[PDB]
């Protein structure tokens, strides 16, 4: 009818992507959020639906028509870094065939081409706010026409979910400011969306925007909860009385059994357990049953169709900076995998692709995927309600079930929540419950806040907001007067503190260095004092025979990355040569405290001033880091400090960025020595890499492994990289692979295996990733000059 998706205006070269698989109609939700009221006009717009309803191409159909209408560019904000990736390949492919350039924003990534020469910029919540106050520094505001917010309920209490908040309110500041004007229409339209809140009307009305809530879903989701062999629904009527066919010993709370009865059915199931250790236990015992009740009596997959696609991604993984891991080399040929944060983001990639694609039929993850990209499933069980010793949240509740059922494919959606007679009321609770009202999160014994502190900066700094009855105008496009002092305390705060200056032309505030130094950093105003003591008393004596007491600086310790053992580490601290403990106790680290820490378990911090605690932590923190920036296998790193491989890709990423803040902040205070120093560790800690290495890894398909190998091998830069014979690269590369067995017959069957993963990516064999890997070289060669 009208709904029908062709008669949108839409673009050929978009029409045919869209009905290159399926979105041929719009559902009824869809086509009433975007007739009704002034949404395509140019109006404000927040909606809800619930997930697997169709909210993209809502923002998707805005989108590209600002972007194609008015000639102006998006901004897309997403809350993590693989999600935010996702969605750009995603837009890209869609949007190639007419011309649009689209890149992202992403943690350490940065983008090839300008801000000025795009039209889509996909951000995290950091890099948009960061973008946000490079526009207002350039005063190139104009350029922005519309931003776009994923997961709007975000706002409320995150790690980094504040900043969109600060971002927002800066957007509806500065059109405020424009408001006084008095001209004589679109500006800039921001579309938040996100799951049913109760207050999402609230939302709607702080950002003057139409709102629009739906319960629809393509696909009916089934929650219930089991009592042993009794299946219940939100209601507490029994739904389903549960006997298992077959029977096998262990725990099972028909866990293996339920499983088993959705793989027989050719379907599949996601299986979330609380801790890492359980997932791994789980998928291994599953697997097992899995070969033993087939039959009816760590290998390679049976002779299928999908042998060579399980082998490519059991191959994918072994050619990977981790290798292929032990459990999931026995389950994987079966259609099982688990997933948590203890694998790289290169390996839950993998699996990812493996069970969308329907080569994993059972997953064992962990609450970590649950708020991760999307990927929907027949039946998902949840193993308790009991989550790291504390009963499970409603939002992770919420985002689990949420996962089952997929459109277009599935009749229904099964959520199973296993549960025994103890803890059976917490069960309903979570069926019956729903979401909490979102906070300001700049809420006031605390008259001062750092989010508010940070506010205040930010406008001051830029320059869109210099006397005092700018700043409580401000205030009226916060979220927090939006519900319906405070403010004039951040501002004597920024006074105490150097960060800012005070002209009485009665009461104007400017920035200072520091305060101009903050702002360029992307530095969080509470987290600057402290830095900047430290910055000022490792000048006055500073180690310069290693690299341990730079890496210091810039190692973070904002958040905890693992749980380290501090028996363990005593144990290093004796072995550590005399160049290492000086910079220990150059810094703080006293030995006292070290085995105050290993004989009682106090962890103590309870005084503020116990920041004694985050001094040890910090240092063995910058151990991992140096041995990881000299090239020290990952396994040995594993084995030496006691942390696996995904807490430590997690935290080289974090450190690398902010190695790049410490390195801008020490710049804008004429630091040039300091910065000098800084500036080389950046690159270093991405990778994990030595100076020699530098050269090679800008390169795109060569990482840390790949540089090595090659550099030993007479490869020491691009330009002799541009030379090379490519099936020496190639055999070079096949020597870089990990075999449990000392290896580094003849199988000419294996020239056509993809067995190497990139981004966005093909599959690509040795021979191809050789020949791009020298192509890529002279074309980097060619720019060089
Ligand atoms: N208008 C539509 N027409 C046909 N199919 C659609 C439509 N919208 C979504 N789908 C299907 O849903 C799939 C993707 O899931 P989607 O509905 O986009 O979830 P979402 O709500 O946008 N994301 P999230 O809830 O955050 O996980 C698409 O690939 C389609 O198969
Ligand atoms: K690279
Ligand atoms: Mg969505």
């Amino acid at each position: 009818d009208k709904l029908l998706l062709a008669n949108w205006g839409l673009p050929k070269a978009v029409l045919e992507k869209y009905h290159s698989f399926g979105v041929k109609k719009m559902f009824e939700w869809q086509a009433e959020c975007l007739l009704l009221g002034q949404v395509l006009e140019g109006k404000n717009l927040v909606y809800s639906a619930p997930t697997s309803a169709g909210k993209t191409l809502v923002a998707e159909l805005l989108i590209l028509k600002r972007v194609l209408e008015m000639r102006k560019k998006a901004l897309f904000i997403l809350p993590f870094v693989s999600v935010a990736k996702e969605k750009k390949y995603y837009l890209q492919s869609l949007f190639q065939e007419v011309g649009i350039k689209v890149d992202g924003y992403m943690g350490s990534t940065s983008p090839s081409r300008h801000f000025s020469s795009l039209d889509i910029a996909v951000c995290t919540i950091e890099r948009a706010n960061g973008l946000i106050n490079r526009l207002i520094e350039e005063n190139k505001m104009d350029l922005l026409g519309m931003v776009v917010v994923d997961e709007l309920h975000m706002l409320g209490d995150s790690h980094r979910g504040y900043l969109l908040e600060l971002l927002l309110t800066k957007i509806c500041y500065i059109t405020r400011k424009s408001a006084s004007c008095q001209a004589d229409s679109n500006a800039v339209q921001i579309v938040g969306m996100s799951a049913t809140l109760p207050n999402l009307e609230l939302v709607a009305s702080w950002l003057n925007a139409e709102l629009y809530h739906t319960d629809f879903r393509p696909v009916p989701l089934l929650e219930s909860v089991k009592v042993g062999n009794s299946i219940y629904d939100s209601s507490m009527k029994l739904v389903r009385e549960f006997e298992p066919m077959l029977q096998v010993k262990g725990d099972e709370d028909h866990v293996v059994s339920l499983c088993y009865e959705t793989i027989c059915d050719n379907h599949s199931v996601l299986l979330f357990c609380p801790s890492k250790k359980w997932c791994e236990k789980l998928a291994d015992i599953i697997a097992r049953e899995f070969y033993n009740l087939h039959h009816q009596a760590s290998e390679c997959p049976p002779v299928i169709l999908e042998q060579k696609e399980l082998l490519e991604v059991m191959d994918q993984l072994r050619r990977l900076p981790s290798g292929l891991d032990s459990v999931l080399q026995k389950t994987v040929p079966w259609g099982v995998a688990f997933h948590h944060a203890g694998l790289t983001f290169e390996e839950r990639d993998i699996i990812e692709g493996a069970f969308r694609q329907g080569l994993i039929r059972v997953l064992a993850a962990t609450s970590t995927l649950s708020s991760g990209v999307n990927l929907p499933a027949r039946r998902v069980i949840i193993r308790t309600p009991i989550f790291g010793g504390r009963p499970l949240d409603i939002l992770t509740y919420k985002q689990m079930v949420g996962r089952a059922g997929r459109k277009g494919v599935d009749t229904v959606g099964e959520s199973i929540l296993i549960c025994k007679n103890s803890e059976k009321s917490k069960g309903i609770a979570l069926l019956q419950g729903s979401l909490k009202p979102v906070r300001s999160c700049l809420q006031r014994g605390e008259e001062v806040t750092g989010s508010m502190i940070r506010a205040i900066l930010e406008i001051i700094v830029g320059g869109v907001a210099s006397t005092s009855q700018d700043m409580h105008t401000y205030a009226a496009c916060t979220f927090l007067a939006a519900s319906m002092g405070a403010i004039e305390a951040c501002v004597m705060w920024l006074l105490e503190n150097e960060f800012i200056q005070s002209t009485e032309e009665g009461k104007v505030y400017h920035p200072t260095h520091l305060g101009s130094a903050t702002l360029s950093s992307s530095l969080s105003p509470a987290d600057t004092l402290d830095i900047f003591a430290d910055l000022q008393r490792a000048m006055k004596g500073f180690v310069l025979e290693n690299d341990l007491h730079i890496l210091y600086l810039v190692t973070p310790m904002f958040e905890d990355w693992t749980t380290i053992d501090w028996y363990r580490f005593f144990c290093l601290w004796e072995k550590l040569p005399t160049s290492m403990k000086r910079v220990a106790e150059l810094v703080g680290v006293e030995e006292g405290f070290l085995a105050r820490c290993v004989k009682g378990k106090v962890v103590a911090r309870t005084e503020r001033q116990h920041r004694q605690m985050a001094i040890h932590k910090r240092f063995f923190t910058s151990l991992v880091l140096l041995d990881l920036i000299s090239e020290v296998p990952l396994r040995e790193i594993n084995q030496k400090y006691g942390c696996n491989r995904g807490q430590i890709q997690s935290l080289q990423q974090s450190a690398a960025v902010y190695a790049g803040m410490i390195t801008v902040f020490s710049n804008r205070l004429g630091w040039h020595n300091m910065e000098l120093l800084l500036s080389q560790f950046q690159k270093r800690l991405t990778f994990g890499i030595q100076r020699e290495l530098c050269d090679l890894v800008r390169v795109s398909l060569l990482n840390a492994q790949r540089a090595r190998v090659l550099y030993a091998s007479g490869f020491h830069t691009v330009a002799d990289l541009a030379r090379a014979n490519i099936v020496e690269v190639e055999v070079i590369l096949k020597n870089a692979v990990p075999f449990k067995s000392a290896r580094k017959e003849a199988v000419e069957e294996r020239r056509n295996m993809r067995t190497i993963w990139v981004t966005g990516r093909k599959g690509l064999t040795e021979r191809e990733a050789a020949a791009l890997i020298v192509e890529e070289a002279r074309m980097i060669l060619q720019q060089d000059l």
